[PDB]
């Protein structure tokens, strides 16, 4: 009621100082996007006295040489009793240290910063030297993750003309702003985005062509995601691909053909100078797209430097005039910058790819049928093809699928729920969003462990059984074996503060600590999130309403990711936490607990199909589902029994299982009985439609349920009525047909009189229509000594009879379908 709130999701660094972006609440209960500079933040050092020495002893020698350095009048500095118990090897457990605060704003030498191994008599150490500003700021404010803000003193006209914000405001200290309880948070402004490219060979750039821009300007992320949600707005821009103007009636025919606006241009540098006003007034607090990351992002950032597009700095919410001057492999960092304030929703980042294991390219349309069971078959654009500067038709079926691409980016991002348990997985680790969707684990790895040490007085540091190759005729199940290592660490009471280890030698084997050792603080959060969980269970036993209950199944979720993922924090090897003898600790009980698994599974007359720490498959010995859940469940209690911490679900149900490795498989699942391959070359492009039917039809008659001989049998059967029909020429041509899509004009590749599509490409040439880089040459090896490249002939000019061409039967029923048939069929 007196102070300024806003509820924060991004933030940026510039000239030592944290700036918050986020949204504030208008009289008219609509929220605009503002942004909050934080100034007076400083540095949390702890120095480390020598045997003899005291806190005061150093205060009297650095803060004065501090003052001078920095050119301060004055520096906070007092002592503090600290904890420590990570890796460095002669610091003490527990010590009195001289607390310093350093601003991030000094007069002088601001950029340097003091080093831990700085010489002095007085003290051998300094943590918290190389200090990031938003850590700083996060960790001693206790921010946990996006929440609204109590921003007191708030100065609303010292802030000019710096974003691209509604409102501007300042803070003179970061004691000013503090986290409220409020659960509930203001609707997201989201902006789908699709782009298409335009590879140029001359200078090896990436240019565009078109983008779509999708608006969803009230998601909230409090209630569920109505599927199949509508944009607010819709609108296409486009610019011509070869010449300097579009076909004829192509704004009549898009208004006619496809929703939305579309907007013609006469160039990109046009194009993308209404893109970034567009951006401004439309204001997004999200992006989402299909490989926005790795991929469009740096394509649109370079082509704006490119075109010296003044208006570029719309992408983020910070407003520049000029780009960073090293604007390279750290272009990563530039872009991630530059697009500060505005959360990048990627489906297809490590993010969004761990949300959706069941997929295995993540393409846009694989993701589409996977998440959303919706089939769309993907056109092939290339802009290289003429036909686009000239067929108004081309055009339009282009942008149409550059609409539908955006809008199923959306809707996938909405269905897999990427924002709302991005969102909870970083309130649980304290960390930023944009990091949470940006990142790998370790970055929540890491901050949840900055905040529960440093809440506790803590120092913190500064910045396998192979697979039974073969079919397999009863229910397997795939075990979740997951909470494997955090259900050690909680049992066995390892952590940082427990386990006495040899920080001289990393590679020395420790013991675990003996029962009298109190919980150590990593053993108590995972004991804590895996509590949390069960009161959240619990609840949505006795809920009712589905809003609620839709709610308490994202927040289980989120619980059950964090805990998982606890093990990263000592096991990988660049993270800010890593410890290798407890790492080895963690990992030998790992051993140990697997191979009397398998011990327990054979016990119960199972047989350990595969396994690993993160899953175990086994064999139920049964033939009906029934049977096999219940066989799972006492698995289940069985290994509970032997370990009361660590609880194992069935995560996958095979009525048959053709294994070749653990990603790499032939099954029928039961979610219902579907088929289900993985890591197999099915619909490689090197093979025609037929020899993808007859391997599909292969695979569904020895999963099904017949006795080997007679259903084996029909396979050979099969075959011969396909080798008849192949032989004597009775099935569609189409069948045949074989893609391959140039990159480069056929007269330029070396080696071309072995690759068929080039020979049929060279010979439309010598008779006289045109073929250049992007077309792709949809061919068939008849039969005829000539090659098999000299033999292959256009698809359209084999379906003609009169010209007395057929297929090759011996090409085809050997290398398309013997040779695929032949790697499936083998056990």
């Amino acid at each position: 009621t007196d102070t300024f709130q806003m509820f924060w999701l991004d933030y940026c660094e510039v000239n030592n100082t944290l700036i918050l972006f986020g949204k504030v609440k208008l009289k008219d209960d609509n929220c605009v996007s503002a942004m909050v500079q934080i100034n007076g933040l400083c540095r949390e050092l702890f120095f480390l006295p020598r045997e003899g020495k005291t806190p005061t002893d150093i205060h009297e020698e650095i803060i004065p040489l501090l003052m001078d350095k920095y050119g301060l009048d004055n520096i906070r500095a007092k002592p503090q009793k600290m904890k420590y118990s990570f890796e460095l090897p002669d610091i003490p457990s527990e010590s009195d240290y001289l607390k310093v605060l350093l601003p991030y704003q000094t007069p002088k030498s601001s950029r340097d910063t003091i080093p831990s191994d700085l010489s002095s008599d007085t003290f051998y150490h300094v943590f918290g030297g190389n200090s990031n500003i938003f850590e700083s700021f996060v960790i001693q404010n206790r921010i946990m993750g996006p929440c609204w803000l109590d921003i007191k003193g708030a100065d609303f006209n010292s802030i000019r003309n710096a974003s691209h914000c509604a409102v501007e405001v300042s803070v003179d200290k970061p004691q000013n702003i503090t986290p409220t309880t409020t659960k509930t948070m203001p609707n997201l402004r989201c902006l789908s985005l699709s782009i298409q490219t335009l590879m140029n060979p001359k200078e090896n750039k990436q240019e565009i062509v078109s983008i779509t821009l999708s608006a969803y300007r009230n998601i909230s992320l409090d209630s569920p995601i109505p599927e199949n949600i509508k944009p607010d707005d819709l609108c296409t821009l486009v610019r011509p691909p070869q010449s300097t103007s579009f076909p004829l009636g192509l704004a009549a025919l898009a208004k006619q053909k496809l929703p939305g606006r579309v907007r013609l241009f006469n160039n990109e540098k046009a194009m993308l100078s209404c893109f970034c006003a567009m951006l401004k007034v439309e204001d997004p607090d999200v992006i989402i797209g299909h490989r926005l990351q790795n991929v469009y992002l740096d394509v649109l950032a370079h082509r704006m430097h490119d075109l010296n597009i003044p208006t570029f700095s719309s992408i983020g919410r910070r407003l520049r005039r000029t780009w960073p001057e090293k604007f390279s492999n750290m272009n990563h960092f530039f872009i991630s910058d530059i697009c500060s304030g505005r959360l990048i929703c990627d489906i297809a980042n490590e993010m969004g790819q761990s949300l959706t294991p069941k997929c295995q390219s993540w393409d846009l349309s694989e993701m589409y049928q996977v998440t959303c069971e919706k089939e769309h078959k993907p056109l092939d654009i290339d802009y290289q093809n003429p036909q686009y500067q000239n067929d108004v038709n081309s055009m339009t079926m282009a942008l149409q699928e550059n609409i539908t691409n955006c809008m199923i980016s959306a809707e996938v991002s909405y269905r897999i729920q990427l924002l709302t348990l991005t969102k909870q997985l970083t309130n649980l680790a304290g960390n930023a969003w944009a990091q949470t969707l940006g990142g790998t684990r370790a970055g929540r790895n890491e901050y949840i462990l900055l905040h529960e040490f440093s809440r506790n007085g803590f120092i913190v540091p500064d910045k396998v059984f192979e697979p039974e190759k073969g079919l397999h005729k009863n229910y397997v199940l795939v075990m979740d074996f997951n909470s494997l290592y955090p259900s050690i660490i909680q049992e066995f009471n390892i952590c940082f503060t427990t386990v006495d280890r040899n920080k001289e030698d990393i590679d020395e084997l420790p013991s675990v600590p003996p029962s009298e050792v109190d919980q150590g603080v990593l053993p108590r959060l995972l004991a804590n999130l895996v509590d949390r969980r069960r009161e959240v269970k619990k609840v949505m036993k006795t809920e009712t309403d589905p809003h609620k209950r839709v709610q308490c199944d994202i927040r289980q979720q989120a619980l059950k990711l964090t805990a998982n993922s606890m093990y990263g924090c000592l096991g990988y090897v660049n993270s800010r936490f890593y410890a290798k003898p407890l790492a080895m600790l963690v990992t030998n009980k790992g051993r140990e607990i697997l191979m009397n698994t398998r011990q327990l599974a054979e016990s119960m007359n199972l047989l350990v199909v595969y396994g690993d720490t993160d899953s175990v498959m086994i064999d139920t010995g049964c033939d009906n589902y029934a049977d096999a859940i219940k066989i799972g469940l006492g698995f289940k209690r069985l290994v509970n029994e032997r370990y009361r911490l660590l609880e194992i679900d069935i995560d996958n149900v095979f009525k048959k299982l053709l294994l070749h490795a653990k990603k790499k498989y032939a099954a029928l699942t039961v979610n219902t009985t579907v088929l289900e391959v993985k890591g197999l070359d099915m619909k490689r492009r090197e093979f025609c439609p037929l020899s993808r039917d007859v391997s599909i039809h292969v695979l569904n008659t020895i999963l099904s349920d017949k006795d080997p001989e007679e259903a084996l049998q029909e396979v050979y059967d099969y075959l011969e009525d396909i080798r008849i029909k192949v032989e004597t020429n009775n099935i569609r041509i189409d069948k045949y047909k074989i893609n391959m899509k140039l990159s480069k004009d056929p007269k330029a590749y070396p080696g071309g009189k072995n690759m068929p599509a080039v020979q049929v490409a060279l010979r439309m040439r010598k008779a006289g229509r045109v073929v250049k880089a992007g077309s792709v040459i949809t061919f068939v090896i008849t039969k005829q000594a000539l090659s098999v490249a000299e033999r292959a002939h256009a698809l359209n000019e084999v379906m003609i009879k009169s010209n007395n061409l057929i297929p090759d039967p011996q090409y085809y029923l050997e290398k398309q379908i013997f040779a695929p048939v032949e790697r499936l069929l083998e056990r």
